[PDB]
């Protein structure tokens, strides 16, 4: 319907700056009755964007996990441990691909083959920036091996029952599972 | 395999520090926490961007096997978006004492002015544990989407257009990306059980 035009970003009024940024928004919008909004604020974490891998291995169906502390689950979660995807910050100029790669390397020691892309989405966009980009990428599971980081080797399945189950609980962990028990059939005959 | 190894016996968290308080907070975490081989970590900051928890319902209607979304602004799709203007799912805050789907039944009814028939949990998640605390609980509920009707706007379309519109990308925030994957998966049990 509408487009940036119809949006006036008026200001972006720094909150906090340390490791991440908060970062208050001052913007007037179009709105669908008719005419601008009034000015509105928003506060907005800006930490950057991240690229995602799903390490499958498409002979043996089975994933390559990661685990390690994330200390934000402790309040609702029942173990700060979670089982994650491959994960890393995008500085600028660097692609999607090259990040996501480097860390399968340096995070689980994997070397990678063929990526596609599953989807980039916004983890939580009423209260923060941040955009993340999933790949699934070909790796063979036997060699797996591996910040103080845990590599665990599974079956398609498996990983995917730990969603239904609520064992892997994060976005970007559940979004890229949720993918593959989609489409694994399809990937699998592409891939052999 | 086994899964995770560690528990929250495993975890120190010595202190934490509002860096920032407004609409919402950022906090310090102060913590050591055991390590895979045995030891102990050194201690640990991080800031942590607190803004509470969401419920969040994706309202199916399985007769028509129809979707009910919610268009509105949000800003911070900005920079990395087309359009900052999102397809979502109704959704809303949490409040001390409230239940997921007393938030999710009320925020249908105020969103898109839908009653609520039956719900079932679909997951809850994470948003982005790295650096935010934030979980949003995810439902799926009952509607009639022929009675569908902040400034926010409502579309009704069928199931196979909406998982269409994530596979294209025009759907591409996680509440709705990880309920409608959710959808594709069971919709089928869905509409047997709700006929
Ligand atoms: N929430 C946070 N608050 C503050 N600093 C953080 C936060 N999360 C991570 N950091 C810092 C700590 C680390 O020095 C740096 C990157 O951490 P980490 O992800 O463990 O490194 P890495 O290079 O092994 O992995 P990756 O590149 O996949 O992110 O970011
Ligand atoms: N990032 C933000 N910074 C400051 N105020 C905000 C922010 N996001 C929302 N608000 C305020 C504006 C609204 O008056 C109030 C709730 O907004 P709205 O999105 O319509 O409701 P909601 O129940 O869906 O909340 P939420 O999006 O937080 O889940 O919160
Ligand atoms: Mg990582
Ligand atoms: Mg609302």
């Amino acid at each position: 319907t509408f487009s940036k035009n119809d949006v006036e970003i008026i200001a972006r009024e720094t909150l906090y700056r340390g490791f991440f940024s908060l970062d208050l928004y001052r913007f007037r919008h179009r709105l669908f009755n008719g005419g601008m909004s009034g000015e509105i604020t928003r506060e907005i974490f800006e930490r950057g964007h991240a690229a995602v891998l799903l390490p499958f291995d498409p002979v043996r169906d089975e994933v390559v996990l990661v685990e390690q502390i994330r200390i934000a689950a402790y309040d609702t979660s029942e173990s700060p441990w979670l089982l994650e995807m491959v994960a890393g910050m995008i500085e600028a100029g660097e692609t999607v691909e090259d990040v996501a790669r480097r860390e399968a390397l340096e995070e689980a020691g994997l070397e990678v083959g063929r990526t596609k892309p599953i989807l980039s989405y916004l983890a939580s966009p009423g209260g923060t920036s941040e955009r993340l980009s999933i790949l699934v990428g070909e790796v063979d599971a036997s060699t797996a091996k591996g910040e103080d980081i845990r590599v665990h080797v599974v079956s398609r399945e498996q990983a995917y029952q730990w969603v239904e189950e609520g064992k892997i609980d994060n976005a970007a962990s559940v979004i890229a599972l949720q993918w593959l028990q989609l489409h694994y059939h399809n990937l699998r005959n592409e891939w052999t």
